[PDB]
């Protein structure tokens, strides 16, 4: 096996077959052509009857995908529009009324509005568990859990769970689990290694690096994946990702391990000094040594990531007032880009909202997430170092 | 005000609000951020309440579906990555369990599919009706009727639907009207006109009409496409347009009008020319006097069309005969392109799963569809005369 | 033959060879890489030897170049980063110290800025002929003369060369004849046919039809286009396009008849009721019966094309008036946009060509829209 | 406090652009488009009569090609910058500019093949005199200036045998004479070597290469003053070459140098790693790699590059048989004649570029360009094509 910054840049394509080109030409096109009638239903007869045929199907898109399954450990890659569309593709296939998914107890915003306003009220049962707590999964199994979602580490906290832990518990009820890894990227935790059925990636993010794409993969079996394109992907969504939005999105992963490198260095150092700041109340970094699960992420992740979380003293108004301060970090809620950005949801995404509601799966009135960006890491410190005096 | 040609150009947009660029920049961003936490919190708390905030919305997504909320005659545009995007978007957010859905008697067939092994498995229930029978249609509604959609025309043999007999009925008992406008355009028909509450197009065809690009378009009320944005697209589906997509396909949009024409120009030559010739039985073309909803048609359509289905005596054989011959036409699935294309369901669409669940009857067998495209008609006649003579 | 709209869609590209895309991949590589050092040896034994291979060519490149070629009935085709692209890359390889340039009496400005102020100050002659004079155009021939070039029609009056004429002068010195075929397109015109070696366009105008690429072509025999490459465009610009445009404008040239039919039934009115406003002293307009080259144009152009110009009867005032009221054309520089264009010279390009002259760009929008913003801008002018 | 400059790292992902004034887009948006208009008639006259006398106001510029000029120049230290359709694009538009017949130029002993051919068989042609010097041995250079020499060209290093100049001592030659010292720093980039910084009047880019970092855009630079600037925009650029970049490539082009730093740093380790073990294979004779003591400009690479950068030249004992035979053993390094990208690519130029002469350049020489690819994988496909050469 090649390593994987070789795989990131070369797997699936070989110039040779393309007319030497050495970045793969771009197949902008909507549609694919026949040479006979029986030909073009051979390919139409294949699909329905569960099979994948490649041509037929997007050069661009396949080649994105073989590499993701690639860098994943899986046997097979599906690109999709978005996150999103990855999550609701994958959901909507793998799920029918009278269902039980068994969910992370807390997920980003619009899974749990997928979840709870959108397939939960098409006849899906659904129950939040706290999937670090082994002995309460097993205990919330029944037959009817087809499902098992959760990220891994969770929004806000970062809190994690014991993928193969998990995994065991659904490999003795029958259950499928499917792993968002969108904040490791496969470079840093690649949950089919560790029993997970399917990965998804809101690609959007680390994947592509550099904030100009929506994009979304599903890695693992042929099995799984075929259908999931077949029914969630043609039928359920129409989640298509865009062949020069594809292309986008392998340039980017051709430095994924470079820049995850440079955003978790810079991490570890913002959390440090973080952890030392009178203002700070509590952390939540992966990296720090007094981090809950400290030993499951390093047992688990490669590295402790790009994306800090932290609470400030004086509450939902410092929060404002550090995120307000910031020249540097950008007040934006996306993450895994090039800039680094700052969301403090208690006076952005949950606002109007009083302070009571924000509380059941959990938002502090002074939570600040910290995407942490590829800057030069003392020009990093100096922004955070004069929004924090701004806080007060 | 402004003519159709001037307002596919220029609708929305004035150069002097961005620096002068005649044409406008392409927002290839996957983020906004915001100059305060409270101007983000702001943003996010009318989302919530069900208001769309344009800015803070991507501006060429924005603009694209502003210009054909304008050509359609409706209030407020969506874009969205696929046809299939735009269909399962809305249907999503206006179904729930228990409620029906009232359709026309053939569909697209991954439309045909969603509904089918899609929603309708989700609880939603279906049933057929000929959209042109407004007693049908009358005698069909229930007080659980929460949708009628349909293509008009739809597939195989152009089937035509009174769109503002089934308006009138669908307003009486409290029903969302929504139309799948691809075929026409809203150059050649526009449904909201007749009384449709929402249209759905694959852009991917003749919006587009160069076969580069995948992307859908809901038009129609406010209040509708509101609720199919804030649910539908970012909740249930993530079938988000890429912005390089959707330059490209107002770049498709400013020629709409010129490409619509010559469509329709070639497609009658071919179809007048078909009419004339002893080897074909049938043809489905709504601009020979013939057609049996002639006059219907006319009423709704501008102009005939770039689509001709014919039946060719001979059945099965004599269409692989036909298709295998041609030359400039292509084999291929799609429509509205540049390039003429063709396809004979019964061997290509079909032909694995064979004669007898074919068992529609009237719609199979023997049946080519031509998307006639924009080449010069003497070739294009060329080709169709020797596949003809080739068919016997 | 296929008829021209055929070829515009199809010429050169076969869905089924590759893997049946129906629009061909683009090639957004900057470098191609060979199976063997023995293969990788023929592709640089070649171009050292003056043979293009089109092996380490794009072939986004190509294919747009071989649609061209087909379109202007030239033998080899040659895709640069603009229209300047290939016009200094042309000049640059056919000329040396000493030669001389015949050229049209009124060329667009960078074009006339290249030739006085960059390659004439390199020892290169200029002279300037009216090109619809044979007989100036035949005194004018010298020894060094080794190009003759135009643009037909010709700013700011739309002055026509007579192109067989001019190829038959040029026939006797072996001279090469060059013809900036922009506003026309190959739809309209195509001086290839009648006598001329090369053709230059900006395909930042009608080509590509909507305004968001800037490229240049260049067509015309094997021999020379190869040099051009070889030469101009590798070692003397570097004017390299872009696939990403390449394919842009091939998507363009798909609807160019259809685009050019619209832009010259939407000039023609526009002319027509132009030719008859009290404020309107003069027009050029090649589709006018008054037109003073009418028949010569009709020889060369299938039709008269989208561009008018015409000269206010109050000068340079009523030309800024007139610009300033206008709300639908928009004032800018360009031409062959989907987007109707206006601009006034004497009170934009030149701060202190007519004081008058007014150049107009008639887009694809409905003609009853800009005949109202002309109307209301002619009577604001007043 | 403020007036620190912000790192580099930071003004290659930030100079230039605030997403506040674009209406909160954090990621700049693309300017595809071939015009802009104007609000009036007269603004608009004051663009065309500005640019005439010798201007760059923006002038109704495009933004985004504006961005990264803005964003290279701040990189290399220099005033204003320019985005040309290519690096030859650059190198001629900047050199019809500056020279007219009459001038010399004083160019360094190896150059790019069409820079060479340029300058020769281009330029040369049209009454401009050429003369080669060794830009390393400063007395020669001193000895070389005449009241004719107009401009310094060079590469440092140079293509292909990775030659320097010390660009200090040039500058200050120049600055006695009166001469426009040009520098191509393809090579190392704005991250490894900063010539404006060292007194050189212009630099040059294949920004093609490591600016782009990822072969899928052509594209040029020019940095330098904003007087020579505006001058190669408004002549060489707009009149001579019209070697336009493309908006789309333009921003591909940024993103690129988003991650030029982190890109820069691995072509460089691995690089040093590769050269380390090639220098001790039985199979290589020598060895051309700056970071290494063998390197005969060692000081020199020293002194101007900040790391040793990430092109290897080294020579295989055996001849052609030996290098056509290691060439196309290699089954990870690409063959191909370019440099920059994220895949490793190696070239044999007596098998592959001058196949066509004879041997009367090494019958062995083999070029690396290093890329991002695991080390382990990189040096394993040298050593088994290095045992399939022996």
């Amino acid at each position: 096996l090649p390593g994987f910054a070789t795989r990131a840049i070369h797997h699936g394509y070989d110039p040779q077959d393309h007319g030497g080109a050495l970045v793969p030409p771009v197949y902008q096109t909507a549609t694919f052509t026949f040479p006979t009638v029986e030909y073009g239903a051979a390919c139409f007869a294949g699909e329905q009857a569960g099979h994948f045929y490649s041509r037929i199907s997007n050069p661009t898109l396949n080649l994105l995908e073989a590499r993701m399954a690639s860098l994943e450990g899986g046997e097979a890659g599906l690109a999709l529009a978005s996150g999103m569309g990855a999550i609701t593709s994958t959901l909507w296939t793998l799920l029918r009324p009278g269902d039980e998914v068994l969910l992370g107890n807390t997920l980003y915003g619009h899974t749990f509005a997928f979840l709870h306003h959108g397939i939960g009220e098409f006849g899906v049962k659904l129950r939040h568990v706290d999937m670090a707590d082994l002995q309460a999964l097993e205990a919330a199994m029944t037959p009817a859990t087809r499902v098992i979602y959760f990220e891994s580490p969770a929004n806000p906290n970062m809190h994690m769970a014991d993928i193969a832990g998990v995994a065991k518990i659904a490999r003795k009820h029958g259950a499928t689990v499917v792993v968002d890894n969108t904040y490791c990227t496969p470079y840093l935790q690649r949950p089919l290694e560790l029993g997970a059925d399917l990965v998804v990636h809101s690609a959007t993010k680390y994947l592509s690096g550099h904030g100009d794409i929506t994009a979304g993969i599903v890695v693992g079996s042929q099995a799984l994946v075929d259908r999931i394109r077949l029914q969630g992907l043609k039928d359920m969504t129409g989640a298509v990702l865009s062949p020069h939005d594809a292309a986008l999105l392998m340039r980017g992963i051709k430095t994924l391990n470079l820049r995850m490198d440079r955003h978790c260095a810079n991490a570890q150092v913002l959390a440090e000094f973080l952890a030392r700041q009178p203002q700070v109340e509590l952390i939540h970094y992966p990296g720090l040594a007094s981090f809950p699960q400290y030993t499951l992420a390093r047992q688990q992740m490669s590295q402790p990531g790009g994306m800090i979380a932290f609470e400030l003293k004086g509450g939902i108004g410092a929060g404002r007032r550090f995120m307000n301060a910031l020249q540097l970090f950008s007040r934006a809620v996306s993450l895994g880009d090039a800039e680094s950005l700052a969301q403090h949801p208690a006076s952005m995404t949950h606002s109007s909202y009083t302070p009571e509601e924000r509380a059941h799966y959990g938002i502090s009135e002074g939570l600040v997430r910290l995407s942490v960006g590829l800057e030069d890491i003392d020009d990093l410190l100096a922004d955070v170092q004069q929004a924090l005096k701004a806080s007060a």
